[PDB]
């Protein structure tokens, strides 16, 4: 077993468990460890999680720090677990997964992924650790990612960014866009094709194309026009009506880095996970025009166009389905006289 | 009764308490409410209260989230409880008031706000919600707000700004601007004239006059001299004295926006309750100028004009009332030769 | 002995201890201290320290505000106890010393620096409190600070920045360089030659000298041209690799100001307590370079220009033993035919 | 207000709070409250209430300590508060009463009973304190307890028993036995003519009567016999049936001990709170029979006798109303060709 | 240093610490150690001290479990710490010293008792362990225990008690009564002459003399009578008198065990440490007599009977000094017309 103290040592020295051998002294209190320097308490490891405070230090010290897949992705591929190593959701402050694999005995169902514990859960597998993809060739329900091909298997492209250390970026000196592969009970499995979204923050937006280009530095109208966009409900859709009481529509992340533009807006987030779709209680600091449980989805604006005019607007009201993040996403499609009324993610 | 698994099913769908049915699982764990999505706990509601975490959680998902007054506001006139709401502090991140009329069974002291039990307590009643402007005309003590007129009562008109989830505002899309009526011991007071408190912060403040303007574009002297200020001590009192170790004067929040334009100030706000008057331990970044307890209250430079240009200086020193927040202000006056030495609010 | 209710009501009053007399009602709950106003409970302080809620407290309460040495340099100086005050860690909200003399019942080891109980401890003595540079005079081991000289003692002048209530600045109304003085076992100590390490944070650094302004201005090659110092590794050591998976070099914290110039940086301090070299996980987000365990220092350019423009570059590879906040600061020196390859602190 | 270090003092020295002045030095910690007795920490109260740990810490030292009655009384009589003492439950190990009188201001709602916020509760007051007798006189709600005439009122004689310190007695040094008196809206009530519950464990057991020797010493049809009680159900209601697997009857304490005297019973107090009818999941050792929510009620052999032998045992099934501790108790009587089913308390 | 693993190993295969290597898995939560065992968490410690879990866990693991000084005589004497072992203070479920010697990291003061922060610590040394004698010869302060005789030293025999993990007891397989010596400031001192306290709990009280079988079995005048004793106020002191509300005498051990064949008392143990002298609140069960802050000591009838007929009875009040567990205590005499009226410890 892998001893406290020892997982202590290497946060100390180096920021995260890399198997150096050593002790440091500890302390658990108020659900945190200290370790004494000099004959002071210094805390290293606050714990956030419902696990056990000394579980969850190690299992964060064994955080992979490596790129790796932004956690909606995992969720909604229907990945149960990862493979020897520990997926750390930094949103949450948790291990992602519930249990592990030749991680930590505490939480491990299973020393390798080729047991019988882990043949009915999706395991992550990594392409660029030794022997990973032979695994995943052999295990009924997985998961394989990779920097590039795999002979005898079509691969999916996956999203540009991956999370690095928390961090969600598009790689230049390390690589972050990986190619999926899938497998369920024993069968590889064809991944559909899929939008994805862009994983922004309100308060740092940066456009990804011309179109969010023209969109952030453009007038209403004058962008409605050049990009043709007339009876698409933009102006309430995407830029949103603050003109009432009740805040309406506002559903692409692009909008709200507009209205942020002239004036802040106060976001809760009241299910705080990584989601493709989020849900948020949104407060208009200029107006007082809010809106609790309000869909959000932050998709390149040229890929909301065209899922939108894509759109037969004949009917009154349809449930539209749409793949993102290798999700089958709902949108509530209302139309009138031929125009769209709104069209936003059902969560 | 209420349920905790159908608070939660409320929170995790809308955001807040709606009444819908239904129910999701939780976690009770380090003082906090978990709810599992896909076998993973994710944080809902982290309890800052001193009241037990499911009762915390109950109260605030029945939070009131239309616009709604002050807390310093309704302190100041003396409310107890409101009715059939539950009004949350923000600053503290608990509920406004001790007990509860007619919203849940762990804090109701009543539930309808025509019992005895009430019939000594301050009830907020609130014109916007159907019958009670009328359970305010028969309550023996009461507050109540109004968007417009009560017929056959004299409203004292409050303050521009009102809360909407914690971001106090002007609203342009809801009204934020109460009409004021109270009554003690089944009569109908006379409120008094009262300044109001800006409710401005020290990060982000904004002038709301060309007086304030001028105060934050113009240099010292050349704002005195435009105002004929010479003799009220705007120096000490105002853009405060930063030259001895000990921080002298700075008592109006403007001056404070003011150094800030300069150099950072840290504010400890020790007592952090909302409060017309508030107190503070004041560090300057830039000269290592400090001050523990010091008076800040936030008027706009007009209104605080007014005050000091209409006192007589003829005394040494003697103890000013004004009115604001409808609450009797203290305020401290030393003079010297008929100038001014210092005025600030007493706490 | 003091009590729980007479240190609050100095808190509420003025923000710390005091003196006066009074006492204010309070809850402790959740490692907290709450004071109730008008019947409801407002949190005065929350316990981050490993010591009781109602000690810590005490001891926060009796923080020194004076300004005081930045907590490096006390341990750098092996200082174990202040004499007659608490010197508090703003850093990681806690005392920085585990005993006390004269403060609290609790803590303390003694009542006065005299006793027998502090002759093998060094203990601080604050020249601006009457009777302790006598005191410091008669002690065994102890460091003196003092404003300016001390008669037949000679001074050591210490660092320009000192702190004042957990803000690190120069004083301009007040006074934050202190003359040291050391004794050891009743022997006057020579304090050797030192730099100072300058204490910038990465949000908010500002250069100090002609150089720096140039190395923040001016791009690389010109910066190196201009100060001769080809051959001196500074590519690597000082503007920091991002061209590989793992980050190089960058251990000057005006590197890592001048990358935040163009992109933003995360910085994990894993071990949050102040020191001379600090140790972190640094992640570029704009090439997702990223190293744990990186040393990092603040020196000021030109300081550590001259340290390296000393070295002997002869030899392949040696640690080097440079003085830096009265630490013997050992760096690695790997050089190759005549030229650096890095230099770095060993933490 | 009084401070937790004096409280701390008169503890230590006195075992409860005396108003002597002092200060014992404290530690707040795990919910408890530990003084320090030559550098170590030794506890002296632990927290088994829901109130924060040093205002129970209070109220518990400030614990009435002559005899008072037992909690079942009051509530059944209807004591919401107590005038200037604090009525500690000892089965609980808190408070009786959510609120207090003139002891504490972090549970007062008033300093003396005579005040406004008392009008509309019960209020106990106790006529061995000097002018209690005239408050009560005066008072619009409360119960008064005496030792003996209060002139002008008309008593009740209570139960025999009362508690001292927690320990539940018949005083022949002290007394136990008092006379009560009740006002509802400023009108004296006639309290009814009541049976006592008789307070006995069935640790401890002891006879009161020859009935009840003659119960636990003769065999059950020689008792039933001897006391003229066929028909009455006694072999099912008393002596208890463990024939099947759900245990049967067995609603008297007496019956309860009768059984102990062969063989062990297990009793979870599912709902550990003081009162006239218990309800207690019972398992029978010997046999394996058992019953969850069972009704048991200690009252005198002979006086539950004469409750069942004045029943009209004509009907098939009815609720029969019985006066015990004040309360009114409902029974459930069925009845068979014109004996006895079983008889018992309806909690 | 010691990991927490490995002192799981060693508790749960051996139930203390043996220095044995291996590991166990260990969950921390809720201030106590789980171990897992087949999936399943079981504690293995629950902490009832002021210091962290695991630190506690450690020192409780290394409990000394040999024979080993009750408490009160190490306090009594002085002794601060111990020499390489942990002294377990079971009444109090936490360690008797503050810090410690060659034990734990985190309590260490020193590695050896020979170094200089024990120098003015009064050292438990122990002869039964190698070099500890030699050890005691060079300290400056310290005491020695040993079986036998110590060359060169005047042994004071001790008491014939000792604790055996947590039960004190007289040896027959092994030896309880040690050989006690001290020094202080270098200097051999000269213990006094002492009685010993007895440590008999009420529960189990056996008698130990002839006089005290006679005490227990013989009618209270027939024993005064026999043991030539009126005069000497045993009706008030040791049989106790129960006549009023308040308690009356009662201060001998063995006065409570002969109560106790009759009737129970209550005893509140308001500041639980072991000493010589004994605070309780006491309550009568019989009577309901009571008193809070009764001073019980229990010596041997005998012994206590020769303290007090060796009193001068001429005098109204004297406070007369006994030695009594090596602790000089303080008793308060009272006579009347040269007979005794009570003679009690002074606590």
């Amino acid at each position: 077993h892998q001893s406290l103290e020892n997982v202590a040592y290497n946060v100390v020295n180096k920021g995260h468990f890399d198997g150096h051998a050593g002790e440091a002294p500890v302390s658990i209190i108020n659900n945190a460890v200290y370790t004494k320097v000099d004959g002071i308490d210094v805390e290293i490891f606050e714990n956030k999680t419902t696990l056990p405070v000394n579980v969850a230090f190690e299992l964060w010290a064994k955080r992979n720090i490596k790129p790796v897949p932004e956690i909606k992705i995992l969720n909604n591929l229907g990945v149960d677990i990862a493979a020897n190593t520990v997926i750390w959701d930094y949103k949450r402050e948790a291990p992602a997964h519930v249990s592990t694999i030749g991680v930590c005995t505490m939480t491990d169902i299973a020393k390798k992924p080729t047991e019988s514990a882990c043949s009915s859960l999706t395991v992550l597998f990594d392409g660029r650790v030794e022997g990973q993809v032979d695994l995943f060739r052999n295990a009924r329900n997985g998961v394989l990612i990779t920097e590039g091909s795999v002979k005898g298997l079509t691969p999916s492209k996956g999203p540009a960014q991956a999370s690095v250390n928390g961090v969600t970026l598009i790689g230049e000196s390390v690589k972050t866009q990986f190619n999926y592969f899938k497998k369920v009970d024993g069968i590889i499995q064809q991944l559909p094709e899929t939008y994805f979204t862009q994983s922004r923050d309100l308060e740092d937006f940066k456009p990804r194309s011309q179109m969010e280009t023209d969109f952030l530095e453009l007038a209403m109208d004058e962008f409605i026009q050049r990009y043709k966009l007339e009876g698409y409900a933009f102006e309430h859709i995407v830029y949103g009506d603050f003109s009432h009481g009740q805040l309406g529509g506002l559903h692409l992340m692009i909008g709200l880095a507009k209205r942020s533009q002239d004036s802040p807006l106060k976001l809760e987030d009241f299910i705080p996970m990584d989601s493709t779709v989020k849900n948020y209680f949104i407060t208009d600091a200029q107006t007082g025009s809010s809106k609790c449980g309000c869909s959000v989805i932050d998709l390149l604006l040229g890929d909301f166009v065209e899922i939108i005019k894509s759109q037969d607007l004949s009917v009154i009201s349809k449930v539209v389905k749409v793949t993102i993040d290798y999700a089958e996403i709902s949108f509530m499609l209302w139309c009138k006289d031929g125009h769209v009324e709104t069209f936003y993610p059902k969560l």
